[PDB]
């Protein structure tokens, strides 16, 4: 009785050109997506994401209990008081299967204002011994970089979607200041499979996470080929098939606010499956003063009463929210 839902695969290579027309072919399949369920597939990305996924693997397969604790945020090393977002998000054997990396802009050293500033959101990234992990830090530098372009080129898609000239997203995403964050997720094999690390839906499916509205304006996720996410509708949640060629695009809610909910943040949730996967989101933050106007695209004069939202403001908030809902991850 599950249904699957409509994800489109969408070439987005015209993103990256001067094709003016066949950007805005582009856009009409990202508009269509995102009116339908909300996800697409971006084919045609230009990023080996085989190197991504191997050298994610190489990471979540070799470091040691000494170094989770050395890397870890504050939710599991009270030591670590300044790293509520960057770090290493421990599993709890027997009760919490889920561990994960999470870094953010690379260009966030001791030394940029906003960290002398001790701006809230922005933190300094932390990273294992090189010599443990040699060529990890270069690879996770450079993967912040790729994902980043791709996800400019995709900016320009939603916004020539919406009817703006292509930069009207993308001014705000700068490699200077922007908040956006890479998390390498392992989701694991284990057996016996913990009864604490497993939620049961109010429809009955077991779930690693629950359902939630990203924290993001896009978020640009690579997964490995493992079927787990599920889409919510009206007629109640589908499944995203899995595609461990593409990266999986959804809108959050910052786009969804700014947009008077035209295009909604999909409610998603993550299905339980007992087998060895990565998941790789990336998480199209904007700067921490971004402040987008907010518009009605159903009108005529585009008008919406909507307030206007600092960026940085938000996604304190949301963070919190997301802890607060679905758990410490
Ligand atoms: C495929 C998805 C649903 C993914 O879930 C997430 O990554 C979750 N995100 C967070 O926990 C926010 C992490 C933010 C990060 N620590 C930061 O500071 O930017 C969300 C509910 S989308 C998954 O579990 O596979
Ligand atoms: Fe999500």
């Amino acid at each position: 009785s599950v249904s699957k839902a409509n994800v489109p695969k969408i070439d987005v290579s015209p993103l990256f050109g001067d094709d003016q027309a066949a950007k805005m072919r582009v856009a009409q399949q990202i508009d269509a997506a995102s009116r339908d369920t909300g996800f697409f597939y971006a084919v045609n990305h230009g990023i080996n994401v085989q190197r991504l996924s191997q050298k994610t693997k190489e990471f979540h397969m070799s470091i040691t209990p000494e170094e989770k604790w050395d890397l870890a945020i504050r939710a599991y090393n009270k030591e670590h008081q300044d790293q509520v977002r960057a770090g290493y998000y421990l599993s709890i054997p027997g009760k919490k299967a889920v561990e994960s990396f999470c870094y953010l802009n690379p260009n966030f050293t001791p030394d940029h204002p906003r960290i002398q500033a001790k701006t809230p959101t922005h933190e300094v990234n932390v990273w294992p011994d090189e010599t443990k992990h040699p060529g990890f830090q270069d690879f996770a530098e450079q993967y912040y970089w790729d994902v980043f372009g791709l996800s400019s080129a995709l900016l320009k898609g939603y916004a020539l979607a919406l009817g703006k000239e292509e930069n009207f997203f993308a001014r705000h995403f700068k490699p200077d200041d922007t908040l956006a964050s890479v998390v390498l997720i392992r989701y694991p094999y284990l057996d016996p499979y913990p009864e604490a690390a497993i939620k049961t839906a109010a429809d009955g499916t077991k779930l690693s996470f629950e359902w939630h509205e990203d924290v993001s304006l896009i978020t640009v996720l690579y997964q490995s080929n493992v079927q787990n996410l599920q889409v919510e509708t009206a007629a109640g949640y589908q499944d995203i098939e899995a595609d461990d060629t593409g990266y999986l695009i959804n809108c959050g809610s910052y786009m969804a606010h700014l947009t008077n909910n035209y295009y909604k943040a999909p409610i998603h949730r993550v299905k339980w499956v007992n087998a060895e996967r990565q998941s790789l989101p990336f998480f199209v933050n904007l700067g921490y003063d971004s402040v987008i106007d907010p518009f009605d695209p159903r009108e005529p004069n585009g008008k919406s009463d909507r307030e206007p939202l600092s960026y940085g403001d938000y996604l304190q908030n949301g963070l919190v929210s997301l802890i607060n809902k679905n758990g410490q991850t």
